[PDB]
């Protein structure tokens, strides 16, 4: 596989916890970002192969998409918002770093991210 292997969504060695910030991040947050119509190059790990990037897990150190975010909200993979709010910024960030700042890719990235940050700025 050319793919390294996906972030892990469920570890037994790893603690977790439910709270009502992590019940928003998922019910509200990944809810809103995933029905977005841009939601889709985002919804799972960068596919390297099939996209014909060779390079990308060789820039790429912290690879994250809202797929794995979504598996570890419902897996109670995290214990604390912090770490899956975490998620979405290298997730953003790593789009921002691979891509030029002119991309289509870019430019759906921020979409997203303006709705996430005002889901964010409203963290009960
Ligand atoms: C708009 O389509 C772009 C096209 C290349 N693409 C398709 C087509 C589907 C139909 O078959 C042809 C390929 N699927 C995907 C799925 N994920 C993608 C993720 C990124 C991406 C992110 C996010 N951060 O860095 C990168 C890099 C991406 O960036 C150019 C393109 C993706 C992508």
């Amino acid at each position: 596989s050319m793919n390294p292997p996906p972030p892990e969504t469920s570890n037994p060695n790893k603690p977790k916890r439910q709270t009502n910030q992590l019940q928003y991040l998922l019910r509200v947050v990944l809810k809103t970002l995933w029905k977005h119509q841009f939601a889709w190059p985002f919804q799972q790990p960068v596919d390297a192969v099939k996209l014909n990037l060779p390079d990308y897990y060789k820039i790429i150190k912290t690879p994250m998409d809202m797929g794995t975010i979504k598996k570890r909200l419902e897996n109670n993979y995290y214990w604390n918002a912090q770490e899956c709010i975490q998620d979405f910024n290298t997730m953003f960030t790593n789009c921002y770093i691979y891509n030029k700042p002119g991309d289509d890719i870019v430019l759906m990235a921020e979409a997203l991210e303006k709705l996430f940050l005002q889901k964010i700025n409203e963290l009960p």
